[PDB]
């Protein structure tokens, strides 16, 4: 069936390439997408194309790329090999366009995802000059319904002078009215509101994504697949750190301290996160509610089961197998699910209201439980904080769950000194390796130290671990956190010396 | 006139030494005081001597010391000489007791002080035994009077076995109605409550702290004064810091990204903050509002000039000369100022929504702007983050004010990489020294450092900071946020190794 309902606007479709001409060099450009879920990709593509040529014509071409986090190959795949992004945020996924960021080629800044629609509404990325939206359908009344994530659309919509819609008939059509956007004033102009989210499965605004027609210059009709990262299965090491998990959580529920329903979960996507999900699928505990970023197919499992009542996120990021599950009953987990905008999924008032436990991955934690999400060595970008620090801070419980060793063994997940900092001490609370669960609760540095090297290090660091605390406890300048300034950063250095952290 | 006005619980009135007998061994002691303000006087003392006494009789006697934030010496410096804390939380300016901290014979951890109710409640400090609070009055109906802070008081009442009141007659009768205590749940157990404050001069709840008169083991008649450390006049550094910001505000104002009356303003306090402050009174902005943690002598001033319309709090922090002033208007201040929980003046989801501007000081930022607040040399504590991370990750412009030097010039506010991270790039935007004033928005890390180094950097480490930057960029294991391992710290090292961080 017919996906423009709007009879008019109609009249606005043209071709990709006809509507990638809207876009001018030095455009900062607002672009739907998030977990490689609902991005723009006909217009990229065609934007891409026309940069390469005019670049070699030897003029400039090149955008400011604002999304809501990472996208996919046709947009920041394509606009990277053709070098037409001189500033990204907040975060990307792309191995391309990483290469290109930790080239300097582009300029990049992982904001929070929880606060980027509030910084561009405040004019840190400047003025916004198009929003690329991709959309399932569009109103009789004119709403934009969004496509497998919603991110910062509405807010990228309002800010854009010009406005271009990508109609893409692969998505599904029965999404519409899955999605729940606020009508006021999440992250505008202080005093901002009250955003009433009491309850996971709460419905507070409506289905579609709000513009003024007049802003729309193109809408493009388009027909292309999300990128669907395939089903990572979890190895020995995750499903370990899984076990340790799911022990402590039964442990802290005979205790008490949570319900058997446990509280609003919040797991990121990996192998790792991604097999915890399996855990709880087995697992003995019921009533589940997720209020996560993301619907992985942990997730997704769990609605089926009953083992989840509700999931709430900001997208979907399913695997091919997943993908192909939903799109059947999708009348079915249509009612399970909400997607809601990045700035409420990631909200510090609606997450420490909600009392959510936050799950996620990091490169590295050093001893006194500092953690690592981004900057391998400190120097090298990986992916981006993303919301992470917005779910940590915020949480409940702050778990970081993480294989003692990189690289087949060659690097330490605990080290003296993390290289860069994303979490500080107060906002990491339980380490989970597949050697063990410290739990640092109402520990000074000191004893965080004893917990997590005894507990999570890896028996071939562990003792190194000892040897530098001991005897910078003995030496360290102050003895409240005790450090080696001048064999701190030396794991690091050894590795970026010689490949490995073992020493000869 | 009598400060008990309930005739029963007159009936439980003792001496402070004998309430000092209540509390055990190995007691975890919850208690008022916050800045210097409305903390336990007389039962400390009392305590301290008996923990002396039992001390040179070979008997152990220590307790965990929970408070709002820093007290004073009768609590934290008489409970420290006598080596009477094992455990300390959250956050302490008290000499000995910073000692004791750092020698390691006091284990410390300083929480975010709106997260410690929380965390109180979810047990990460163990059972509370004793809750320990000093009062204006106690009224007819049996509720509890705070005195020149509210903290963490309420929460303590609420998870302590026991209670004491030190009823002191020294505070001014007349604070009786300027404390708003928020009947529900703000840091319980989830799901909590929203808590709806929209605007900064609104009360949302009532006048005392509410307890179980049973609870009431004891009640101290007292009369001795806070901690009013005196006004630290602004020198010529701090003067220019003022300079830098108020230019910065005023142009924010021209561009219109921020209304004449500027935002709900966040200040500590320091010789560095009260300067602003008294630029502020003297400069062009009007209608002013305040929404901080703490009420000092700049927003007393401003609250008398009718500069500043109201300002909301969590406690007072005077010195002699302010609060002489103002216990005479008190009848007057009481108006215009309200003194809140904790947990609430310090609420996330309350200062992004209010949007405020938030001005820290701190000990040291790297180029890529991270911030120091706690660990001198990354290992020594001097206070603890406060609620310096708090504002600044909530808040709608996160600004860092510091001279550029340290120690007559031994040390550079500016360094390579800060020995211990508190606040990451993305949670500060503003810099600003004597130098210049940085301004962060929308840049890169790379981009962050040109700015910093050019703008904040002393003349004296400039050059050297510039040159850490150029090599690193050639020679960093990543280009993105640039790095040369072996002389990150060097600076640092340096001065350990030599009290300077100009080398040879
Ligand atoms: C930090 C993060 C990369 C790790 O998660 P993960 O799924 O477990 O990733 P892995 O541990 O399997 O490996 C990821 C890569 O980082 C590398 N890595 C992991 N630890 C490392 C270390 N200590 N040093 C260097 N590299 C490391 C891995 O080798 C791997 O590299 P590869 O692609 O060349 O094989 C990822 O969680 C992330 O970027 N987090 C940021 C934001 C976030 O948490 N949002 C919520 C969920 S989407
Ligand atoms: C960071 C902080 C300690 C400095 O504030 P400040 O008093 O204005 O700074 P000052 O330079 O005037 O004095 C601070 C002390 O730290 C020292 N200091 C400052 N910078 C330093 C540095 N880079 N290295 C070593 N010491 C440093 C000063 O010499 C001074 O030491 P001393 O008085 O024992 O001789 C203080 O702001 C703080 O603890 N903040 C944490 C929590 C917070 O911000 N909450 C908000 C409300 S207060
Ligand atoms: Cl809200
Ligand atoms: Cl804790
Ligand atoms: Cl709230
Ligand atoms: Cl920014």
């Amino acid at each position: 069936t017919e996906r423009i309902r709007n009879v008019a606007l109609r009249s606005k479709v043209c071709p990709a390439e006809t509507a990638s001409e809207l876009i001018k060099h030095g455009d900062v450009v607002g672009t739907s997408g998030f977990t490689g879920a609902g991005y723009p990709k006909e217009v990229p593509k065609a934007l891409a194309q026309r940069m390469e040529a005019a670049h070699d014509r030897g003029e400039k071409y090149q955008i400011s790329l604002i999304t809501g986090a990472s996208t996919g190959p046709q947009l920041d795949g394509e606009l990277a090999k053709a070098n037409g992004v001189y500033f990204r945020s907040p975060f990307n996924t792309d191995a391309t366009m990483r290469n290109r960021i930790n080239a300097g080629e582009t300029e990049y800044f992982d904001n929070h995802l929880g606060q980027v629609a509030g910084r561009a509404v405040q004019g840190n990325y400047g003025k916004f000059n198009i929003a690329l939206v991709e959309a399932t359908a569009i109103t009789e009344d004119g709403g934009i319904v969004p496509t497998s994530s919603v991110g910062n659309s509405q807010t990228f919509l309002n800010l854009a002078e010009k406005v271009i819609i990508e109609v893409n008939e692969w998505q599904n059509p029965m999404l519409e009215g899955i999605h729940d956007i606020w009508d006021g004033n999440v992250s505008g102009v202080p005093t901002r509101d009250i955003v009433p989210i009491v309850r996971a499965d709460q419905r507070v605004g409506g289905p579609v994504l709000r513009v003024n027609p007049d802003k729309i210059a193109a809408i493009v009709r388009t027909n292309d697949r999300d990128r669907n990262a395939p089903f990572a299965a979890p190895d020995e090491t995750a499903k370990a750190i899984a076990g340790y998990l799911l022990d402590f959580f039964g442990h802290e529920v005979k205790q008490n301290r949570l319900p058997p329903s446990l509280l609003p979960l919040q797991s990121g996507v990996g192998n790792v996160a991604n097999a915890v999900l399996e855990g709880l699928k087995e697992g003995p505990f019921e009533n589940l509610v997720g209020y996560s970023e993301v619907i992985q197919d942990g997730m997704l499992a769990m609605l089926d089961s009953g083992r989840m009542r509700i999931a709430s996120a900001s997208s979907f990021s399913l695997s091919p197998e997943a993908a192909e599950e939903i799109n059947n009953r999708m009348d079915f987990f249509r009612s399970k699910i909400i997607l809601r905008q990045q700035d409420v999924s990631n909200s510090p008032g609606i997450i420490r209201r909600l009392g959510c436990i936050a799950m996620n991955g990091m490169i590295e934690a050093d001893i006194y439980g500092n953690v690592n999400s981004t900057r391998v060595m400190g120097s090298k970008m990986m992916n981006g904080i993303g919301g992470s620090g917005d779910f940590a801070r915020s949480s409940y419980l702050s778990i970081f769950l993480s294989p003692s060793t990189a690289k087949g063994g060659k690097i330490s997940a605990i080290v003296p000194m993390a290289a860069h900092v994303d979490h500080i001490m107060q906002d990491a609370q339980i380490f989970v390796t597949e050697q063990g669960l410290a739990d640092l609760r109402g520990l000074s540095p000191v004893q965080r130290a004893r917990e997590i090297i005894s507990k999570c290090a890896h028996p071939d660091y562990r003792p190194m671990l000892q040897d530098y605390f001991d005897r910078a406890l003995k030496n360290s300048f102050g003895k409240h956190t005790p450090h080696l300034l001048t064999e701190a950063l030396s794991w690091h250095q050894r590795f970026i010396d010689t490949g490995t952290m073992l020493p000869s």
